[PDB]
């Protein structure tokens, strides 16, 4: 079958585990004060910078390079933005990775470095997500946290240069079932996203304390 396909059916429980904590619920109901949600983004900053640097890295890697697509996708500048929205613009000496994050973006380099066959699985677990879901995630910051309706704290979700998002989703799926892949190769990209969205819930847990 279908890459796409086996991922869809290979991580619905995976991701329904990290779509059900207590982190996620509490912020789709508008309860996440600010302190939090800047630690939140604090690690979307740290993972999509480790992987979008990977990314690069093999931007002509015959298993991933039809699936880089900096200008639709990469986060790190809208993160950069809101970080600075957030934290002012020595940003960068105020925070540090969470520990969970850091787990994460180990994974991330190791991935990009030694397997990089497998990078696919880490850029779906985020990116089409996002894609999807941006816009719904985007109001609620906005409201529970007063946001300016000028978009700033919330850039990291509005893909502006994409502009069919259900369209790019297609387009990037189309791209990843015609990667030469064999079936071994394929079921262990399944397991990585299933590594992924653990990840994910361990950052969403760490985040809950």
């Amino acid at each position: 079958a279908d890459l796409s396909e086996l991922l869809k059916e290979g991580t619905k429980e995976a991701h329904d585990r990290a779509e059900n904590t207590q982190f996620v619920k509490d912020f789709l109901k508008g309860n996440i004060k600010k302190e939090l949600f800047k630690l939140a983004t604090t690690a979307l900053y740290f993972t999509y910078s480790a992987l979008e640097e990977e990314m690069e890295r093999n931007k002509d890697h015959p298993a991933f390079a039809p699936l880089y697509f900096p200008m639709e996708l990469h986060r790190k500048e809208a993160l950069t933005k809101d970080m600075e929205y957030f934290f002012g613009e020595n940003w960068e000496e105020q925070v540090q990775c969470p520990k969970a994050a850091q787990k994460y973006v180990e994974r991330i380099h190791y991935i990009g470095q030694n397997e990089p066959e497998l990078l696919v699985a880490h850029a779906y677990t985020r990116y089409m997500g996002d894609l999807s879901g941006g816009q719904v995630l985007k109001k609620v910051a906005q409201r529970a946290l007063k946001l300016p309706s000028t978009g700033e704290g919330t850039q990291f979700y509005l893909f502006e240069n994409v502009d069919n998002a259900q369209q790019f989703k297609q387009l990037y799926r189309a791209r990843m079932n015609a990667l030469d892949l064999n079936m071994k190769t394929k079921e262990r990209i399944v397991e990585e996203a299933n590594k992924a969205f653990e990840y994910n819930m361990q950052i969403f847990n760490e985040l809950d304390q």
